[PDB]
C-alpha cells in the first residue's frame, strides 16, 4: 500500500471492476478498497456458484445468497409475544430490540433491500441476466437526437456485453427451456416476442455454466505480475472508506479517509481521480459522511447547499413472483412425435420415432433425449432428462407490456425448498416493474444513530407512486397470472404475491444522473462526474435516473465505460 | 501433480490437516486431494465465520452452514399435495423425484446427516468446541495400565489442543457468559461444575475471534515455498477420489484411482502410503467401493470376508435444543450494585455505583460496562452493553448427567431468527447424548443407485438402541428442561425438542478403531492402520467406536497423531 | 342467525368445521422423525386414526364432508341460490 | 367459511372475498364406491373415492376459472397476504 496511486476505486463489485479494467489497462496505478473481503477461491471476485459441488446442488446455493444479503434498515418490531414464562424478562414497551433503526418508518420502508460486503459485490451470487433497456427506460446520453443516443448506447451496451460475456445461446438444448419458451412463442403469436433471456454466462459442459462476475470484468490479480508487467493495480480489502475530503469550494477531492478493519487504523489516500462504486446504498451514505446533501432527517425548511437531489427521486422496482407446475398438456407435447404402445415396466412397452418426418412437432435431439429417457427409466412417469437444465425465458419490457419478466428457476428461491412435486415440473416466474422517479422518495441517513460499521444509519422514505407505477404493479401482477397459466397452474406454497419492498435489489436514482444539476434535478453528468468536482465520479445504478423494469446491471456497466472513457480523456497516467 | 508420493491424504479437513502438519513436517513428500474447492478466501481451509463481516452480523452465518450441508440420505417423498390445478401434471404415485434414495427406509434414517465438500471440510463452519473425552467415552490406547492410558491420552490431548488452539478464556469478558455460568453453578450446590466450552479460538479484539480450522492445522499452501523451502507438499482440489487398489493379499494399497473434475479426466496416483481422512461416511463409501466390507443392502450369511465390521455399529448422537428468555431476576442481577434514581430519559436519571466497596457483588469492570451502558443508552430498558458477546458455557459428560452440554449461542439456528425479543436476553441449549453401538445400526452403500458424484449412494439403517441410549436421550432432554429453568422459561417457537436424527454430525464408528479385528468387531488397530495393510491408515471420527456425547473432533484429531506416529516409525521419507 | 354472531360474523367459521366430518380420509404418510428414542415409533405408515385403507389419496376428494345435525348443511350454508341457465340444467 | 386463520393486521373494511366454481364433465371412471370390509363410524360401508377432474374441457375451464378470478378480482385491489389465489382441496 503506497499514500499516492493516479485512480482510487471504492468497491470491488462489476461496476468498480469496470472502472478497474478500463483503467488498469489504459495504464493508471490504480488503487480498490473494498470493506469486505476475499472468498470465492482463487479467482477474487468469482461468481460463488461455479463450483463442481452447487452446479450439482443448485438448490442449496439460496443459502450463499441469504448469508450476505445484510438488511439495510429494520424497523422497530412490534410482534406481541405473550407466552413467555412469567419469571422471564418481558418488556414493558416495544423498544429498540436487536441494532434495528429507530428513524425508520416500518410503512414507509424498503424491508427487502440488502447490501453485499464481499469481495466482487452481488456478482458474486447474481443471477447474470443482462438484458439492455429500450429508450422508454433509459436515460438519455444525447439529446434532441435519437440516432445518435441509440449510437452512443449501442456501443456502450456492446462493450458491456463483451465485458459480462453476455449471450443467448447457453441453454438451447434444453427440453424444459425449449418447451416453455416455445408455449409462449406459440400463444402470445403477433402480441409479444419471447427469447432465451441474456445472460453473463459462459457453458463449458452440458452440466456446467461458468456464470460471470466482476471476475470476469476484472480478474482482481495486482500488478504487475507475469501476465501483465506493465500494469499497476491493487487491491485492499477489509478496508471501510468512509470520507472524500473536499476542498471549500467544493471542486475537488483532496483525498480518501479509509479505515483498516484488521489493524484498526485510518489513513489518508491521494489520487487524481476518485471512483465511488459502494452501491447504490453506501456511495449515497459516503457522500453524505462527506458534506454532500444534508444529513439527517430530512428538512424542507432548511435545504443543502451541495448537491440537494442526493437520495432524492430514488427508484425501487416492484417484483412479483409464483411457481407453476407444469401442465398435463406441455408434458404429453414433450412426446408429441412418438407412437408409445403398451404400458411402462411392461413387455410390451414400446416408444418410437421417425427421425426427420415431416410431421414431426420437435428436432431430432429433442426426440432421441425423450425416447431414450422414456424407454431406459420406464420407472420414471416423465418424458424429461433427470439433468435437463431449467428454462431462461423472457419476454421483455415493452409499452403494452412495461415490465421485465424472467421465467425458469433463479437460485434465490423465497420459501422451504418443497420436495413432493418434481422439480422438472416447476418453473419460476418473476416480473419486475419500472418505478417512477418522486423528489418525496428518499433514502437518508441518520445524524445519530449509526450502522455497524460506524456509519450513518441509512433509512428510507419509501412508497411506489401511487399513479403508474402503481396502477402498472397491479397490471404487472395480472400479466404475470395470466401468462403462468399457460404453462401450468401455480405451485401451492409459490402462489402469486409481490415480494417484500426492495428484495429484488435494483435500487437506483440515489445519486442520479442527467444533464443540468437543476433542470434535470440530479447529481452526475453524463460522463458520471459529481457537477462542480473535477476529479470525483459516481458509478453504479445509483446513477440511473429512469423507471426500468429491466435488470439494471448492464446499463450501469455502461455508463461506467462512457465515464472512464472522460477519466482517459482528461488525466495522465503517471509514467511506471 | 506428479506420478509418485510419499504419502497421499483424501480429504483437507481438519484430520487430513493432522496428517500434513505431522507428515510435511517431517520431511515427506505430500499430496492431498479434496473433492471441493478452495472457497474461505486467501487463507486456504480457514474459518468462513472469521470475516468482520461475519462477527459483525453473526446471525447470518447460519446460511453459510444450511449453504454447505448437502444431505447424505433423503428418502422418497410422500406428501400429498392435492390442491394443484386441475391442469397440472399430477402423480399416480410416489415415485422416486429430485434425487431421493428408493433404497432408504424413511423411518430408519439419520435425516439430518449432511457432507461438506469444500477445502477444510466442515471446519469451514464448525462451532469449534473441542472438548476431550473422560474415561467413559474415551477408546482404550492401552489395554490393562489405566495409567499408561491416562498419560497417552493426556499427550496427544494436549498436543491436538495447540494444533486447534484451544483455550477456555477467551470469553471471560462477557457479563451474558457470567450471568449465566454463575447461576447455574449456584443453583447445582456443587453436584455439577460449570466451565466455558473449550474452543479452538484466538481473541483478536473485545469484538473478533480469530476462530481455528484446518488452516490453522496446516495452513494448505504449496511447498517447497519461502516460508519452508526444504518441504514438500501439494493440495489438489476438485479432485473426487473413488478407489484405493487392493494387492489381492489385502496386505497392501497399490494406487489411489482419482477422477479431475475440471478436466473429466481419470489417473492412478502411486505413494508409499495412503491416508483417508474424507470424512465418516464418504471414507466409509470410498473403501466400499474398493473391496472392503460389503456393496449392496446387507446381507447375512453372506458376510464380507475383508473388514465384516465396516458401516456397522455406527453411532450418531441425540441432540435436544431449546432456547431461553433471561429471567427478570437475572436481569435484576446484573445491575445489583447500581443506585439507580430518577426515571430513563429524564435529566433527572442517574445510575451510580460505588467502586471497590466491599459489598459489591461484581467487579469494577463489569460495573463500569452496566453504568456506562444504561447511562449512555437510557432508551435501552436492559442492563447488558449492546455488543458483550454470548455465553459459551458447558457442564461436562459424567457418569450421573451422561451428555455432553452447549449453553450460549451457536451459530446453527434452527428455526427463523425472531425479532421480537431481544437477542441479548436469548440463551441457546443443546444437550447431546451417547449412542450404544450396535451391530445392526449400518451405514451401507447402494449397488444400483448412484450419488452426484456417481459412487455407490449411501444408505442409512439406524435406530436408537432401545435400552439405556433410549432411556439417558429422554433423561437428558429432561435434564435440559430443568437446568434451562434456572436461567428463563423457554422461548416461544424454540420450545425443547429433539432435532432430526444426524443433524448434530456428530457420527461415529463408521470404520472403527479397537485392539483385535475380531473381539472387537472393527476395523482399524490403535495406529488407524487397516488392519493387514501396511501402508493404508484412516482418520477422522468413523475411527471412534465407543458410545460418546462430547464433540469429537479433538478425539480423531488426537488419534490422527498417535496413527503419524506409526508412519514416521515404518516409512522414510524420499529424498528431497 | 344468533345475535351473538351476527355481531361476530369472524366466530361462525367455527361453527361450520365443528360440523364437516371428512368422509373418506387416506392413509398419513408424513415422517414424524422428532420423536424421543423412548417414545413408540411406527415401522410402516399403518392405518391410523380411523383413516380409510381403500382410498387411494391422489384419486380422492379429500375435502368431502358430511354434516349430520337436524336440518343438515342449511344449518351453516351460505344461502346462495342461483338457479341454472339452460347449458347447466338437466 | 374462511379457510386460514383469522388476520387482523388489515382491516376488515377493506378485504373481498372471491370464490369462483367450475362444472365438472360427468365421466363414467368417477365414482363413489363403498368398503366391503372397513366401515365408518356408524357400521356402514366406508365410503371411498376413485376422482379426478377430467383432462379436457373441466380442467381447461378450472386454469381459465383461475386467470378469470385474478384478473377480475385486480379490478377492486391487490390480493391479502395469505389468501393467495388457490385451488381448494378437491
Ligand atoms: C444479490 C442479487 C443481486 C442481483 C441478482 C440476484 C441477487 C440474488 N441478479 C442480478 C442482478 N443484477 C443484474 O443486472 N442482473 C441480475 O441477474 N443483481 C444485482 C447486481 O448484483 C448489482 O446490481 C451489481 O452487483 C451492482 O454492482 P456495483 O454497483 O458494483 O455494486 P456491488 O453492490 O456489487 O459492489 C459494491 C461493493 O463496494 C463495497 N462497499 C460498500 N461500501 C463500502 C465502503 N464504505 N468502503 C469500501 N467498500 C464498500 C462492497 O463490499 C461491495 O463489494
Ligand atoms: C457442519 C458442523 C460440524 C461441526 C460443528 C458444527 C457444524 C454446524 N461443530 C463442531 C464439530 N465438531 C466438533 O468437534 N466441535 C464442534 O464445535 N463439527 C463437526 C466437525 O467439523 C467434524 O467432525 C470435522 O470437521 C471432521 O473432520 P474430518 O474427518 O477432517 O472430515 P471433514 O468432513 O471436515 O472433511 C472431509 C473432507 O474430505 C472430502 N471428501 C469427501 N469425499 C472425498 C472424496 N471421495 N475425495 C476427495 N475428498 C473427499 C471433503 O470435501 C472434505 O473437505
Ligand atoms: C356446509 C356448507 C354447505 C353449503 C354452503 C356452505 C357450506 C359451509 N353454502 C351453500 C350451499 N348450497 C347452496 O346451494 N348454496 C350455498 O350458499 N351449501 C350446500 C348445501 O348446504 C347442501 O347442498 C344442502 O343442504 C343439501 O341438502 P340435502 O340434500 O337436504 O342434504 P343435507 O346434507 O342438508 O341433509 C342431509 C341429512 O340427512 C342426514 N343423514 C345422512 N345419512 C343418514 C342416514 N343414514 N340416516 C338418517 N339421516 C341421515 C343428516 O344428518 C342430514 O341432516
Ligand atoms: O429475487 C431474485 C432476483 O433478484 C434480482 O436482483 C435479479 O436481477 C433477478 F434476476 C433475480 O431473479
Ligand atoms: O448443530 C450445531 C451443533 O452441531 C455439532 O456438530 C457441534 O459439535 C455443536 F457444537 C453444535 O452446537
Amino acid at each position: 500500500m503506497d499514500i499516492k496511486y493516479d485512480v482510487v476505486i471504492v468497491g470491488s463489485g462489476p461496476i468498480g471492476c469496470t472502472y478497474a479494467r478500463e483503467l488498469v489497462g489504459a495504464g493508471y496505478k490504480v488503487a480498490m478498497f473494498d470493506i469486505g473481503e476475499i472468498d470465492s477461491g482463487l479467482k477474487i471476485g468469482a461468481h460463488k456458484k461455479n463450483t463442481v459441488e452447487y452446479q450439482k446442488n443448485i438448490d442449496k446455493f439460496v443459502n450463499v445468497i441469504q448469508g450476505q444479503l445484510m438488511s439495510v434498515s429494520v424497523p422497530v418490531n412490534t410482534l406481541v409475544v405473550d407466552t413467555l414464562s412469567p419469571t422471564s424478562w418481558q418488556a414493558s414497551t416495544f423498544f429498540v430490540r436487536n441494532g434495528s433503526n429507530p428513524e425508520q418508518d416500518p410503512l414507509r420502508n424498503l424491508s427487502g433491500q440488502a447490501v453485499t460486503r464481499v469481495v466482487g459485490g452481488m456478482s458474486t451470487h447474481w443471477t447474470c441476466a443482462t438484458p439492455r433497456f429500450d429508450r422508454e427506460q433509459r436515460p438519455l446520453l444525447v439529446k434532441d437526437d435519437a440516432d445518435a443516443d441509440d449510437a452512443e448506447w449501442d456501443r456502450l451496451y456492446t462493450k458491456a456485453e463483451s465485458y459480462f460475456q453476455t449471450g443467448t445461446d447457453q441453454f438451447k438444448e434444453s427440453i424444459r427451456h425449449n418447451l416453455v419458451l416455445n408455449k409462449l412463442t406459440e400463444e402470445y403469436k403477433g402480441q409479444r416476442d419471447f427469447q432465451q433471456i441474456p445472460l453473463a454466462a459462459t457453458r463449458r459442459s452440458p452440466t456446467f455454466v461458468e456464470w460471470s462476475s466482476a471476475n470476469t470484468v476484472f480478474d482482481l490479480q495486482n500488478r504487475p505480475n507475469t501476465d501483465a508487467p506493465e500494469e499497476r493495480f491493487n487491491l485492499f480489502p477489509a478496508v471501510a472508506c468512509e470520507r472524500v475530503v473536499r476542498n471549500a469550494l467544493n471542486s475537488e477531492i483532496e483525498s480518501l479517509h479509509i479505515h483498516d478493519l484488521i489493524s484498526g487504523d485510518r489513513f489518508e489516500i491521494k489520487a487524481d481521480v476518485y471512483v465511488l462504486t459502494a452501491g447504490a446504498v453506501h456511495n449515497t451514505q459516503l457522500l453524505v459522511n462527506s458534506g454532500f446533501g444534508q444529513l439527517g432527517r430530512p428538512n424542507p425548511a432548511n435545504p443543502p447547499e451541495l448537491l440537494p437531489s442526493l437520495g432524492s427521486y430514488i427508484t425501487e422496482q416492484s417484483l412479483v413472483f409464483c411457481q407453476t407446475v407444469m401442465s398435463t398438456e406441455l408434458i404429453d407435447s414433450v412426446k408429441s412425435d412418438m407412437t408409445i404402445r403398451g404400458t411402462p415396466g411392461e413387455l410390451t412397452y414400446s416408444v418410437t420415432y421417425t427421425p426427420g418426418a415431416s410431421t414431426n412437432k420437435h428436432p431430432d435431439w429433442w426426440n432421441e433425449k425423450v425416447k431414450n429417457h422414456m424407454m431406459q427409466h420406464q420407472e420414471d412417469p416423465l418424458p424429461i432428462p433427470f439433468e435437463d437444465p431449467e428454462p431462461q425465458v423472457t419476454t421483455l419490457f415493452q409499452p403494452s407490456h412495461p415490465w421485465h419478466t424472467q421465467i425458469g428457476r433463479d437460485a434465490f428461491s423465497y420459501g422451504a425448498v418443497q420436495q413432493s412435486i418434481d422439480s422438472r415440473l416447476i418453473v419460476d416466474w418473476r416480473f419486475f416493474g419500472r418505478t417512477e422517479p418522486k423528489e418525496e422518495n428518499k433514502l437518508w441517513f441518520s445524524d445519530k444513530i449509526t450502522d455497524a460499521y460506524n456509519m450513518p444509519q441509512p433509512t428510507f422514505d419509501f412508497r411506489f407512486p401511487a399513479g403508474r407505477t402503481s396502477k402498472e404493479a397491479e397490471d404487472m401482477m395480472t400479466d404475470m397470472c395470466v401468462m403462468s397459466a399457460k404453462i401450468g397452474g401455480f405451485l401451492p406454497g409459490s402462489l402469486p404475491q409481490f415480494m417484500e419492498p426492495g428484495l429484488c435489489l435494483h435500487l437506483g436514482g440515489t445519486h442520479r444522473m442527467g444533464f443540468d444539476e437543476k433542470e434535470d434535478n440530479c447529481c452526475v453528468n453524463t460522463d458520471s462526474r459529481v457537477f462542480g468536482f473535477k476529479n470525483l465520479f459516481l458509478g453504479g445504478c445509483g446513477n440511473i435516473p429512469t423507471a426500468y423494469g429491466a435488470n439494471p446491471t448492464l446499463t450501469a456497466m455502461s455508463l461506467a465505460i462512457k465515464s472512464c472513457e472522460y477519466i482517459k480523456q482528461n488525466f495522465t497516467p503517471s509514467p511506471f
